[PDB]
Parts: C-alpha cells; structure tokens; sequence
C-alpha cells in the first residue's frame, strides 16, 4: 500500500540520528531519519517518532531526551537502535559516542502526527564531535557523500 | 550567538525541496531543507516554514501546498527560491518540473514552531520523476552523494 507515498519519500536523502531518554536508570535509544531543525529563537528541532516506539513513553515521562548525528561508518549503530542488535554498542552520557553531533533537548511540546507523534525539542545543551561526513539514507540504504581529499 | 547548535545543524545531512502554493492570483516557491516524513497512515509529511515567509499567508489561504524534491543539478532552482533569483526559473503546474518528486498536499494542521510553523500536509497525489541522485545539503554546501552504491 502507498507505493508512490513510499517511493517518494525514499527519494529524500538524510542524515541519520539517534534519539534517546533515560528516566532512572531506564535508557532507551531510538533511529531516526525523520529529525528536521525548527527554530533559532528559541533553539528547537522537531522529530517523528512512531505511536508504537518503545522510546516515547520514557520520552515523555523524562520530559527530555537527547539527539545524536551518526557519522560515515556508523551503521552498525543506525541498525542496532533501529531493533537490529549489534555487539559493542551502548548508549553514553545518554547519547551515541562518536557522533558528529549531539543536541540535548527538553520537552518543549507533542503534537498529533497520525500514526507518528511530533516531537519538540528545546535545545540547552550541545556537544560537537570531529569533523567529517555523515552517514545517510538515501534509497532504502546507507549512503556516503561525495567528501574527497 | 547560538553558534554551536547552528554547527550541530549544519551537519545534518539533508535533500532539498521547493515548497509551493497558490491563492487566488498569487503563487510563491520557497526552498527548504526542513521537511521530513510523518505518517503513513494517514500519508503525512512534516515541514518548517519561517513565520517570516512570504509563502505561509498563501499556504494558509489555499489549504494546499506542493513539495518538489529537487535533484542533482538542481542548485540554481534551490537559489532562485532561497531568494537568489536565478534566470529562467519558475514553477510550472504549481511544482518544479524535473524534480526527483512532487507530493501535492492538503493542509492537514499547523502548529506554533517558535520563529517557524510546523505545517503538516496530507498526501493527496505523488508524481514521480525519472530515477537519480539528488541535490544534498551538508556543512553550508550543496553536495552531492556517492552513487549508485
């Protein structure tokens, strides 16, 4: 069902993210493509996170959750929080190590999304890895940009 | 100010789409990196349009909207609607023509996105362009992805 809808969507590359929230000792991390920036003033981005995501309900019971930007050579850790387990990965300091970039955010807001929930992020706190391209998504795969030396 | 999250954002890979609408005898094209998938049920797409657009008030009125997903080569479209106007360029049937896609959307909500509005539409019909690379914008640049792989 929604051949075109599907296509078309597989035609709009991203990067990939990893969003996660801890609430006690509770962690859960979650892979999204669907991440986009919002706002300047004030700081928000806004994510799309599935109605059935195990990573809402301690999304929203945190009240706050934090945003990493994986790197080329980071799909083991796309598939693994993706519900794809991968041997050696681990969430730290509640976000991905060796991202190229994380945003820790606070609930700002949740807004109906159909069977996905919109999700509003307040950014207070930024943490920048090296430089460097990026992994994306790109039809149904991961994909490297054209980055020569 | 806000220097580090806007390094944050400018590594998120992304492609590039033309939004457009029409209202009575106007019709405005803006480009936009902020756009992201939603639902599929019901067929959703989430965007960020700056409250300072000239394109929302028209979006707004006409309770429709197209977004063109723009491909490799594409660069002077992706000015000319970023507002650097560009020779020969304009949308033909609403939409730009060549795109990789075009998703013509119904207005199904908005919502308050600080200096932006979240606006969400609902697929109402998909064109499909010939298969190929698209235009990406990484680190302040247009770039292009390694393909195919």
């Amino acid at each position: 069902m929604k051949e075109a809808f599907k296509e078309a969507l597989a035609r709009f590359a991203s990067g990939v993210t990893v969003v996660a929230a801890r609430l006690g000792e509770e962690e859960r991390g979650m892979t999204a493509t669907a991440f986009m920036s919002l706002s300047l003033e004030p700081p928000l981005v806004a994510l799309a996170v599935s109605e059935r995501a195990k990573l809402l309900p301690v999304l929203e019971g945190a009240g706050a959750f934090t945003v990493s930007l994986l790197r080329e050579g980071q799909e083991a850790v796309s598939e693994h929080f993706a519900g794809r387990p991968k041997e050696g990965i681990a969430l730290e300091e509640g976000r991905v190590k060796g991202a190229l970039a994380v945003l820790r955010c606070r609930l700002h807001a949740l807004y109906p999304g159909g069977d996905h929930r919109i999700v509003v992020g307040l950014v207070e706190e930024v943490e920048l890895g090296e430089g460097g391209p990026p992994l994306v998504y790109f039809q149904r795969g991961y994909r490297r940009l054209v980055w020569p030396s």
